[PDB]
C-alpha cells in the first residue's frame, strides 16, 4: 500500500489491486466490477501498486482515451516502473507521431493478411478439434487456447515452433507477472531474441511479418533496426497473449450454458454476433495513461505524472452502457464496449482475433455439440493487464460427436 498523495482526498479511496482483485474467486470480470457497486464514484485512487486513479465508468474511459492531450500513451502500463519501461511502438506514441506507425503495423495483422491467412486458420482448427474428438476430454488451455492461435501468430512472423516456450513465457511476464522478472527485464529478454532476426531479415527480405515491419517504410521513409524492434516486439505479445485468454473465457461460458450453446447449434449464422456479445461479457484488458499536465476531470484534481488505469474491460460491464450486463444475450440489440480499445490506438489485430474467435465456436459445434466442465472442477481465473483462465478441463461423450 502506498503514501497516499497530498492532493488526492480521503473520500475517493478504494484500493482495488489489478493483479490480485479482492472477489478473484467469482470470476474476474466480477471481481473487477466490484469498482462499479452503487457505493464506489466514478474515479477512485487506489494504493496498491505504487498508487493510481482508477476511472470506472464507461464514459470517463471513453472520454479520457479520446483526449491524448491530457491523457498520454507515453507510461501506459501499472506499475509505473512498467510503464516507463513501456517503449513498443506505436502503443508508447500520441499522435500526431504515433500515425505512421499504424499503417505499417496495418499491413502484417490488418484484414488483407487475415485474407491470406483465412485458409490456414481454418484448417489448423479443424485438424486440432478431430484430434481431440475422439478422446471425450481435454485441458482445453494447454490443448487448444494456445496452439490455434500461437502457431498461426509463428507462421505469420515466420518463426519456429519450438521457439513457443521460451516466448510465452516472456510474453506472459509483461502482463500476468509471477515475480521473478520485472517488465523491463522480460522486455529486454524479447528485443534480444528479435535482434538477429530482424537484421538478418534487413539483408535478405522476406514474406513473413517480421521481414515486412523492418523492411517497411513509415509515411515514405525507412523505418529503422531499433523501430523494428519496437514494433515487432508489440506484435508478438498480441500474438500470444490476447486471443489465447479470451477463447478460455468463452469456451469456459459455453460449457456451463446449454441454451447458448443449442442456439448456436441451431443458427450459426448468429456466430458473429455471439462473439461480439462475448467480447463484452468476458472483456479482459485494463491498460491505462499518464497525466501531460495539472488537470480537472470530472471534479477531481489530477496531477501531472498521475498514473490512470482506464480498464477496458469495463465499459461494455457498465449498467449504464448495456442493460443487465452480465447476463449473456445474442440478440442483445446495442452491444457498447472497449474491448478492443477507444480512440486513436484501436487495436489493430482485431481482425484477426474476431477470425480465429468464429472460426473456433462454428468448428467446435459442428463436431463437439456438447460439453461440460469436468466434473468436480473449480475453474480460476487470474488478473493483470490482460486476463485469463488458469486451466478449463472440458469432458464430453465421444458417441456425440461428428468427425466432419
Ligand atoms: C481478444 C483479442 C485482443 C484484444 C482484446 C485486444 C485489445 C487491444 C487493446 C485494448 C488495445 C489498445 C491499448 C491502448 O490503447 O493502450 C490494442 C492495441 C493493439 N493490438 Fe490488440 N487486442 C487483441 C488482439 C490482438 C492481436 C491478436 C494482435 C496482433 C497479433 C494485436 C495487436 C495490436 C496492436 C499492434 C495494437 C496497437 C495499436 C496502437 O497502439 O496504435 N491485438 N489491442
Ligand atoms: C494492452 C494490450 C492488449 C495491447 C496489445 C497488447 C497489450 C498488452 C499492449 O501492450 C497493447
Ligand atoms: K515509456
Amino acid at each position: 500500500l502506498a503514501p497516499l498523495p497530498p492532493h488526492v482526498p480521503e473520500h475517493l479511496v478504494f484500493d482495488f489491486d489489478m493483479y490480485n482483485p479482492s472477489n478473484l474467486s467469482a470470476g474476474v470480470q466480477e471481481a473487477w466490477a466490484v469498482l462499479q457497486e452503487s457505493n464506489v464514484p466514478d474515479l477512485v485512487w487506489t494504493r496498491c501498486n505504487g498508487g493510481h486513479w482508477i476511472a470506472t465508468r464507461g464514459q470517463l474511459i471513453r472520454e479520457a482515451y479520446e483526449d491524448y492531450r491530457h491523457f498520454s500513451s507515453e507510461c501506459p502500463f501499472i506499475p509505473r516502473e512498467a510503464g516507463e519501461a513501456y517503449d513498443f511502438i506505436p502503443t508508447s506514441m500520441d499522435p500526431p507521431e504515433q500515425r505512421q506507425f499504424r499503417a505499417l503495423a496495418n499491413q502484417v495483422v490488418g484484414m488483407p493478411v487475415v485474407d491470406k491467412l483465412e485458409n490456414r486458420i481454418q484448417e489448423l482448427a479443424c485438424s486440432l478439434i478431430e484430434s481431440l474428438r475422439p478422446q471425450g476430454q481435454c485441458n482445453f488451455t494447454e490443448d487448444y487456447a494456445e496452439p490455434f492461435p500461437i502457431r498461426i501468430f509463428m507462421l505469420l512472423a515466420g518463426l519456429p515452433e519450438e521457439d513457443i516456450p521460451h516466448l510465452k513465457y516472456l510474453t506472459d511476464q509483461m502482463t500476468r507477472p509471477d515475480g521473478s522478472m520485472t517488465f523491463a527485464e522480460a522486455k529486454e529478454a524479447l528485443y534480444d531474441y528479435l535482434i538477429p532476426i530482424i537484421e538478418q531479415r534487413r539483408q535478405k527480405p522476406g514474406t513473413d511479418a517480421i521481414s515486412i515491419v523492418a523492411n517497411g517504410q513509415v509515411n515514405g521513409r525507412p523505418i529503422t533496426s531499433d523501430e523494428a524492434k519496437r514494433m515487432c516486439g508489440l506484435l508478438l505479445v498480441g500474438g500470444l497473449d490476447t486471443v489465447v485468454n479470451f477463447l478460455s473465457f468463452s469456451m469456459e461460458f459455453l460449457a456451463k450454458s446449454p441454451e447458448h450453446r443449442q442456439e448456436l447449434i441451431q443458427r450459426p449464422e448468429r456466430i458473429p454476433a455471439a462473439c461480439e456479445e462475448l467480447l463484452r461479457r468476458f472483456s479482459l484488458v485494463a491498460d491505462g495513461r499518464i497525466l501531460t499536465s495539472d488537470y480537472e476531470f470530472h471534479g477531481v484534481q489530477l496531477k501531472k505524472g498521475d498514473q490512470i488505469l482506464l480498464p477496458q474491460m469495463l465499459s461494455g460491464l457498465d449498467e449504464r452502457e448495456n442493460a443487465c450486463p452480465m447476463h449473456v444475450d445474442f440478440s442483445r440489440q446495442k452491444v457498447s464496449h472497449t474491448t478492443f480499445g477507444h480512440g486513436s490506438h484501436l487495436c489493430l489485430g482485431q481482425h484477426l482475433a474476431r477470425r480465429e474467435i468464429i472460426v473456433t465456436l462454428k468448428e467446435w459445434l459442428t463436431r463437439i455439440p456438447d460439453f461440460s466442465i469436468a466434473p468436480g472442477a473449480q475453474i480460476q481465473h487470474k488478473s493483470g493487464i490482460v486476463s485469463g483462465v488458469q486451466a478449463l478441463p472440458l469432458v464430453w461423450d465421444p458417441a456425440t460427436t461428428k468427425a466432419v
